[PDB]
């Protein structure tokens, strides 16, 4: 429940975000955990603004694969994963 463990949960598809293929397996994996382990509001809050703070952390990011995630992996995340998510209004 803290950006240590969402950056952990998500490292198999740094590649992908970076413009390589994907996402992996391994990827969708690591997203649909971190789906599941944020079951209220609170922790989904938490997990968008790691993941936005992240987004902005990682060179060369290539804003079409990063935004691709969920949709790509079945994952119902609530916004779209980009160094600029609107936190403040999920659900
Ligand atoms: C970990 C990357 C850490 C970057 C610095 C974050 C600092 C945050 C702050 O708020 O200051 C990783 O390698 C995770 C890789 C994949 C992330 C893919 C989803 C987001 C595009
Ligand atoms: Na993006
Ligand atoms: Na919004
Ligand atoms: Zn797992
Ligand atoms: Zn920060
Ligand atoms: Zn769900």
């Amino acid at each position: 429940l803290n950006c240590g463990q969402v950056d952990s949960k998500m490292k198999p598809c740094l590649t992908y975000v970076q413009g390589g293929p994907g996402p992996s397996g391994e990827c969708c994996n690591g997203v649909r955990d971190l789906h599941n382990q944020a079951q209220s509001s609170g922790d989904r809050q938490t997990v968008c603004n790691c993941l936005k703070g992240i987004a902005r952390g990682i060179h060369n990011l290539n804003l079409n694969n990063a935004a691709s995630i969920p949709s790509k992996c079945n994952v119902n995340v609530p916004y779209t994963i980009s160094p600029d998510i609107d936190c403040s209004r999920i659900y």
